[PDB]
């Protein structure tokens, strides 16, 4: 090869650690144990290597700072990760060229350490007391580096929520420029990565089995943003919110499947039974209790799709103006009868509010939501709900549609409880508790946003499957905005994590893109917005 | 397509065997290589009963035998050309995502209703969110169905004769027409559905929902959400405007339900917005609007099936204003259009993409044409009834000239 | 030779993939297939690169910026493409050397991949997945790279629109200087090309034979634009446009030389014949119905070379001002008799427009064109059509020069559409429609212009023979302006299509140059301005 | 000037299909049939094209009839051209074997092309090679790939030097045998329908007789030429679609 | 071949009369009289056996129930009955392998002879 070029295949091999695993004693290992005598790899995937990340590397970066690791699984080279999707097992080391596109009048030098399995490369404070190579910022080849499988077992199960090693990447000393000028001088850091040497697949399952612990949490975010709706209304995922802490439960999905609300994961519009009609007065609108006759799919008695962003006492207190609660969430209302019979009249619209049952005086707004406090009110001041359409014996179906506030104080992170419940979901530290934004339709100029704690695909792919992300760790993606590119993890909770002060906006276009990384551990800092 | 299959040269297997009895599929092709995109025909290996099936213990009961085939790939298979893994190559996917996986709350692409069933009809005209292998459409709609925003234009009150109504138009901000809104129903009311009665003062048979008044800055009117019907009126009339024959980007209106309200003097004035949903169907006479479609201007758009397989519809399930279902007939379903919609989908224009449908009784095909209709055998008439359970299994692509099992 | 000079046949190949096809295997699949024993390729041309492109690579586009690709077909050797007219097809291997024109103190990559038939090259998201080469900026000696032939058949139809492989070029490192300054430091990258080795021609064809679909979409647009005329009134073409939807049906023609509209390509004066004589009213001018006696020659009744940006209801509305419509093209009228006596003395200021015969009341405007609304009215105020000049028995010949507006409304993308006739032209994704910004003679101090779908050039290249578009794909041009460079592809429906925001205005002098790249397909993304 | 390796085309087609023995009969390879007769008139002027023989099957009787039992072909045919006209005429036919991939109907220069003059007053036939080459190891039988052809041009108009103003007619007749390396590949039954559709030669009969329009029925007396029309009723595509309601 | 399996070409030739003519002799005398010297049937036709007809046998007929005859000419092979539009003689042999249909429980025979030419077998 000429000196300007590079080819596949072209490894200039640095060992940065005097303590290699025997490679291929534990390819008879797995051969013992798997019976995986032959290969299961192309050579045309052993013998190329695949982009993998690029890096920025500033002058306005100090000594120690984390560039970015290369964790050891089978996800990291794009022909792995799809053809593992066929095995149950693996193992082997892998192969990673670096190449650095600086000019060679810059200085600066970049720490490259391998990190035994169990601790975590962006927790790590002092890097260049692990064995390590240097890589200088004016280097020409690219240098390669052995990711050794330092594993406990004969083989990682594609199951397995298992420490691999990592490859980090830290500065050594900083990027300077000789040439003085103001503006930030960038070198990139580009890493490809091979499937090494004696790497190979273990156990056939069937293609698209899914094993015991979960599926990936590939697909709990998609490809691009788009028309993305979140699980609390249904409206539009406008961007990021960092908030201390939440409660939302409806439509809210573990890792393990499990929610601890009352709806189903695709927002529908709520069908409910009419129980008490009520008619209006000079003090309040005419309203209308709600309860299903235990047919609720989670809860019954509380109907499927009733929301947590309805009007209460912890969302805001009535006023005597409209002569109905003052903040909540509301839709046109269609009654129907048991055999579907649409009363096709009239469509009043319509608040949904949790009101005290004990009251009678003028029934007010209760704290939490009992299946007995249920209810939609009018909006319009002094009409009244029709005579046959909306009896007692009748059914209604309201959509979520806009939010009114009637005062300052919006339903953004607040969610109506349920009577005993107190589920609270905390950040812990160097990580903030992240929410999308809704977007609803608003009854003035201004944008009505609600905080919801996953988008409905999320919810859908939580409920549908067992999700893989262990009670430890996180399933980590980047976002890639026209301006901001950072990390977000989600949890086993469902809930999302990302670095920066509580309070921080992001604005998301439909062009953003989300990237799968992998699992990483709780106490990693994810790099978020700012 | 074969007719006389012991002419072929072919191996008997009886049905007294015991051991498996192999045979090699080959590849007989003109080329060095089949493309993964290569729309060729391949060898087949066909099954036919030579001398039918008899039990001699003398039942009158059907004796059923079962004949299993395996498959490996055989000794000189090979693949070539590294791709990325799911690189979208030349002329299209992959046709296995026209369908789900099994059949659960789908949704058919002329109001978004459950889908609950296949009917066979002869010819259909469904335009609106239908999209072909091409990704092409025909109509002025999105695949994924939303409520249709629209302007305001003219302001309507009631009459003694017709009810309120609202002229629509956007200001040439359709997506595929402009001059169309996104989203408007071609179910909506017309001469062609059905004509107007002097009864509830308004169209007869429509499609209807309730309306929400917005500004341009989003302020909703959040007082009254009158329900509404979506029609087409004949702009030249004045005398009591009328039902038009089509669909006319000056000719889009809603009219009131109520027959003697009348919409708000602010939320409904001139320079406003509506967004409407397409909700429940009223009929008011014995004729729905299963496989209607109202056209536009200059519009003739036929879908026809052309022998030993039959043009097939979803049955879609809207709210009615009675008590019997109301059932409109849709040409796809909304992954199917928006599958069709975002790629392009390898269906050749010589073949289809046939599908195996298991439900609980009935176990039939469907075979997916470049056109985005749907094709299976049978009378036409024949109604299936598809619970959510329904799976579908991509078998491959069949020439149109293929005789689809279809139901019964 | 010399460390900085290179003579040719000078080539250090390096490899992107180890998977070459059999290079002198497939030259004797060749050669039993269409009796090509012998080469049909001077060894002059089989020794020496010749130049087939050069890509900019500034500071200023980040990793993963599309360079540009080398398709593998005849027309990407100079003495190749000329030699391909005489030859019905071809097949084997084309070498390409490739040069940098960086100095020893830049930086950055290219990745350089081969990629297989049936891959779209500007479809390709993670170019590095695919085994490639990186080229350094810095480097000195060029880089051979090998452009292989994979192909199912024996040899390629110089017709066939059959995949081949490509060469393309991608940003891996952004291209950075070190001595920073606002500036754009601008790299070359230029692309040589051999005939290599395998590589002949197959079958004769008489030179210049258009084949069985179609001819190249070479002569689409010119060399270099210079005074060229549209297709609506026959301007001079100033620019580009960005616009969303379009209607223009008049002297468009497809790739199958077919039109929906009533007019023949080159733009001669609009012949027509006097219908009914009108004379001039207090309110509003004198005016002339126009109509043939069914001698259109594509819609007999519709006047040849009528205009589509003629005054109607939707371009503006009449105004009480000089008693006429307010916006139109207007033009000198001549009359002229049947066998060649012309009348000599008047010359009427006239303006197209469409009228409705229905009314009788005050002639008014129309929303379309009808072949019994057509008419033209006057720009003086109080003047009439004489006797015997402008009869009933007469004819009329109008040549465009003016443009009237009398409004803040232009006809600028405004076309006049036909009674049963809704044509709509919209591009999709990555990708918006383009047009033509024609010229005319403004009647202010202003810059007259019209959008038009297509130029004279190419509305009569379409005619003449079929173009070899097929219906999934564009023609794509690179356009050499003076500062910005793009690309420009026209569909099968003759429409153009690019890539950038919509409402992108460029200007052309007559010095920019089109350059024809190859085939690409309708969902590839085109770098548009900007 | 440029032959296929005829029988190294057909090592190709036996290792695609198995076919490694032949299956044409001797007594077709040594018999010229006649194919197609073409009308040349006074009336036609320099430049007409008067027909297209494409490589096919089709173009032999006996080939015809044998192919209805095979999916695949694939080798050369032989041809002759041979004038009836009198000795006193004069005009040329321009005889031209084509790459495949070019429309006869679209070649502007005749005489370019591997060419040969078929004069009126012609003794001897002209004979031809028309080769089969093809990007492919065979051809499909109802596969519409594009093959080598044979066109005709008038290069020189027909005239009658006596003093007859009545239409002179000459007839140009084609005669073909399978040449040497044409065989058949792959066993289908006898009659079978393959997969794109039959062929279009039972559109028309042998003759016309008491042949019925599909309007009414009626007696059809002869041809019309109509710019545009509308005829939905009885009308059925090459897809077997119709629009109407009979 | 397996014991429930039959593949194209597999014969088990039982003689029923033990005086067939010299055919390899006939076939010399087919080639002086026309010039049949080389075969004009494809081997692809030679080598498969192809369906010519289906016979019902049932319960409910007696012994010399006349299930059918195969007499010899062209048309009794699918094959052969398309080749032979194009030719105006033939002569030679076909062979003819029989499939009965009867479980392993049934009983019957049926008699297959070779008739004479110039006696009607019905």
């Amino acid at each position: 090869d000429p000196p300007g070029a590079t080819g596949p295949t072209t490894s200039h091999v640095v060992v940065s650690n005097p303590e290699q695993p025997n490679g291929p004693a534990q390819r008879l290992e797995m051969a013992v144990a798997t019976g995986a005598i032959q290969s299961n790899v192309p050579e045309a995937i052993r013998n190329c290597f695949a982009v993998y990340r690029t890096f920025a590397w500033n002058d306005r970066m100090p000594a120690g700072t984390f560039l970015g690791s290369v964790s050891l699984h089978p996800n990291i080279n794009p022909y792995t990760s799809h053809l593992s999707g066929m095995w149950a097992g693996w193992g082997g080391s892998f192969e990673s060229r670096v190449s650095i596109s600086g000019s060679g009048v810059f200085a600066g030098r970049v720490v490259a350490s391998v990190i035994p399995p169990g601790v975590d490369p962006s927790s790590i404070r002092d890097p260049g007391v692990l064995p390590h190579a240097f890589v200088d910022a004016r280097i020409t080849e690219p240098v390669s580096f052995m990711i050794p499988d330092v594993r406990n077992t004969d083989y990682h199960r594609m199951d397995g929520n298992e420490p691999t090693c990592s490859l980090g990447l830290w500065v050594y000393q900083p990027l300077i420029n000789p040439f003085s000028t103001s503006a930030v001088s960038t070198c990139w850091v580009s890493i490809e990565t091979k499937p090494g040497g004696d790497f190979d697949f273990c156990l056939l399952k069937p293609p698209g089995q899914r094993m015991e612990n979960g599926v990936s949490p590939e697909g709990l975010l998609p490809r691009r943003l788009g028309y993305a709706r979140g699980n609390r209304v249904g409206g539009l995922v406008v961007g990021l919110v960092l908030v201390a802490d939440h409660h939302q439960v409806n439509r809210h999905f573990n890792a393990n499947s499990i929610t601890y609300g009352w709806s189903t994961a695709p927002v529908n519009p709520m069908a409910a039974e009419i129980v008490v009609k009520h008619d209006y007065t000079n003090n309040r609108n005419a309203w209308l209790s709600i309860g299903a006759k235990n047919k609720g799919p989670l809860f019954p008695g509380l109907p499927n799709h009733f929301p947590d962003s309805c009007a209460s006492t912890l969302v805001g207190a009535m006023d005597t103006g409209r002569h109905m609660p003052a903040t909540g969430v509301c839709g046109p209302a269609i009654g129907f009868q048991d055999n579907g019979d649409v009363f096709e009249n009239e469509t009043p619209a319509v608040m949904f509010a949790t009101f005290n049952p004990l009251t009678g005086n003028p029934i007010a707004l209760y704290d939490s939501i009992n299946p007995a406090s249920l209810a939609v009110m009018c909006t319009k001041s002094n009409s009244n709900f029709d005579s046959s359409g909306f009896a007692n014996d009748k059914n209604v179906v309201v959509q979520m549609s806009w939010e009114m506030y009637t005062n300052s104080q919006q339903i953004q992170g607040r969610v109506t409880p349920m009577q005993g419940t107190n589920f609270v979901f905390t950040s812990s530290g160097a990580n903030t508790l992240a929410l999308w934004e809704e977007r609803l339709l608003s009854y003035d100029g201004h944008q009505a946003i609600l905080y919801s704690s996953q988008m409905e695909r999320t919810s859908e792919y939580f409920q549908n499957d067992n999700v893989n992300i262990p009670p430890g760790s996180m399933a980590v993606f980047n976002v890639e905005t026209n301006s901001a590119s950072f990390q977000i993890g989600i949890r086993e909770d469902g809930y999302m994590v990302t670095g920066g002060t509580i309070g921080t906006h992001v604005v998301l276009d439909p062009e953003t893109r989300f990237q799968y990384v992998g699992l990483l551990p709780l106490t990693a800092a994810l790099a978020g917005p700012n």
